[PDB]
């Protein structure tokens, strides 16, 4: 899977 934030 793939997750990012900013």
């Amino acid at each position: 899977t793939a997750s990012n934030s900013s």
